[PDB]
DNA sequence: GCGTCCCGACGACG
DNA sequence: CGTCGTCGGGGACGC
């Protein structure tokens, strides 16, 4: 069994992400609990948990199948403490909104070091990070997300983030995401079916399976170790559909939220449908 | 320096 | 009431 979906809209409301999905066909969602480029949001109100719950429960869209992301502003590798403290307390609290909303997962990105401090401190950094929100919340997973590389910012090597996991105290709740458009940026590459299986085996060398807790399938409008992270529709785009048909025929990516973040929305039914085809 | 890439709340419009 | 535009404000790309 695989989850795919997209990360639709939550304009309006949570429920209506829900809602969004279920008009799309989608067995898997993801969505943002607050707007993603500002610091603060209103508290959930019970109303708007109660609707999302009853809007998830109506389409039956488990805990196992939604992949909420968090916030562009956080950084969890901040070299100065001041915005370091601020970047926590936001992660903190987008844990403690999904632990209300009944969700089990938190896609994040890593963090950047700027400029003003090394690699080593900067990975530390977010290693401190997660423990300090997993200490300060239950049930929800840390999902770090792997990235195309861009500026100063961490992540796009797999061996960061089995450094970022080998800090992280409660194993049990710290997991990956792999998004095919930034490892592909990154200069994994994923062209045919045997760089797949290759750019996966060294993941499953560095990192391993059993820390894999979603997936984002976007196909890159950047080139091949360009660094640079700009997504495109399944097959317009530079990694070509092979690697998603690849990817959809193995069962090493089952039980996941497989999520869409293509450029084209209104086309995600197709894409959501082609991939199902794959199977 | 500026438009655009990795958006949702809400006020202004019509 | 539907829809659009602006604000917010981290880190970046590329011109
Ligand atoms: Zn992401
Ligand atoms: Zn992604
Ligand atoms: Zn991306």
């Amino acid at each position: 069994m695989k989850y795919i979906g997209a990360h639709v809209s939550a304009a309006g409301g949570l429920a209506n992400a829900a809602i969004r999905a279920a008009e799309i066909d989608a067995t898997a969602f993801a969505l943002f609990t607050k707007n993603q480029r500002q610091w603060r949001a209103a508290p959930l109100t019970t109303q708007t948990i109660d609707e999302f719950k009853a809007a998830c429960e109506k389409y039956h869209y488990t805990s196992a199948q939604i992949l909420p992301h968090d916030s562009y502003l956080i950084n969890l590798g901040h070299p100065v403490t001041e915005a370091l403290e601020k970047s926590r307390d936001a992660f903190i609290d987008e844990m403690q909104r999904c632990e209300q909303l009944g969700l089990s997962l938190l896609n994040f990105h890593p963090g950047s070091h700027l400029m003003q401090i090394s690699e080593e401190d900067c990975l530390a950094r977010i290693a401190e990070s997660i423990n300090i929100a997993l200490d300060k919340t239950q049930g929800v997973t840390a999902v770090i997300e792997n990235t195309a590389g861009q500026g100063s910012n961490l992540g796009f090597k797999f061996e960061h983030l089995a450094a970022i996991i080998d800090g992280v105290e409660d194993k049990s709740r710290v997991g990956v995401c792999i998004d095919t458009c930034h490892a592909f940026a990154a200069g994994y590459d994923l062209r045919t079916p045997a760089e797949c299986e290759k750019t996966f085996a060294d993941f499953a060398r560095t990192v391993g399976f059993k820390y894999l807790r979603g997936m984002h399938l976007n196909d890159a409008k950047s080139t091949f170790g360009s660094r640079v992270d700009r997504h495109h529709s399944l097959g317009e785009g530079n990694i070509g559909h092979d690697a998603f048909r690849w990817i959809m025929q193995d069962d090493r990516f089952d039980g996941i939220p497989l999520i869409l973040q293509t450029i084209n929305p209104d086309i995600w039914a197709e894409e959501i449908a082609w991939l199902k085809a794959q199977q």
